[PDB]
């Protein structure tokens, strides 16, 4: 564990202390005769790393709705927002992400900060149902089913199998 | 920031999770529809890790008299206990350093687990002070002094110097 120079007090000496861990301050220097001492952070406050500081860094506002914490305020964090999950920043704060219509399906999962975007069911897939999350999904395969193709699908819905 | 699995009660999804970072653990596992929860460790428990964990680990007991804490409980961190300066640790507890004696010095400083280890004050070097500390001087420069010795110097005293 690294360490600091401080100058005390009474003697001017210039000491070498320990540094505290993260998520604690040192709340007593070290003097001639006894070693710092940390105390943790106070609720509300927090540092990111070993330091020889005398007060904890103060925890940003709270985040404003509909964003959610990613990181709390913890001894060694700084709170963190983010859009809640199916949905993504844009300016101001959060929308939802785009919901992929029947015939298309997701290309690039949306994140908190991307959208989602979207590509038409190309030949052989399909899908079924709206949804911001679904791939277009593969036909059944009716060969190796031992079957054929008794309806053809459509990028909407699967072919159908069955023999005759 | 690292990652877990995780089985999720209502559906037996096998989800994963993002880890609660060091000093806090998971109050609320992620689910299909929200991120995980993280808490910081309630007075009297740590974790030292990032982790994914439901409940902090517990500190050790505290810290027998004459010893003292190096670190303290905190969020991150066990209570980890040394004897006090000037004290090293011998058996059951602590035992103050040895005091080198008037004509001796300290070649080997003390720590918080070896004792100090003294020498008698090698010739051109004295100590004139009982320390546990203090290492053997050099005796005053006479010559680079513009002066000479008017009584020469011992283990426990610097040489005299003046003129005539």
């Amino acid at each position: 564990i690294g360490t600091y120079r401080h100058v005390d007090r009474a003697t001017g000496q210039v000491l070498t202390c320990d540094k505290c861990p993260a998520g604690t301050y040192v709340s007593e220097h070290c003097t001639n005769t006894s070693l710092r001492v940390c105390s943790s952070c106070p609720v509300g406050t927090f540092t990111r790393h070993e330091n020889g500081i005398e007060k904890c860094h103060d925890c940003s506002q709270p985040c404003p709705w509909p964003m959610i914490e990613k990181l709390p305020c913890a001894a060694l964090t700084d709170r963190e927002c983010t859009c809640p999950p199916g949905m993504f920043q844009s300016n101001a704060t959060c929308a939802p992400h785009t919901v992929c219509p029947v015939g298309w399906g997701v290309r690039k999962k949306g994140t908190e900060t991307e959208d989602v975007r979207c590509k038409q069911c190309a030949r052989g897939t399909f899908s079924d149902v709206p949804s911001s999350v679904m791939k277009c999904k593969a036909y059944t395969d009716c060969l190796s089913q031992n079957l054929v193709v008794i309806k053809p699908g459509t990028k909407e819905t699967d072919n159908v199998c069955g023999t005759l």
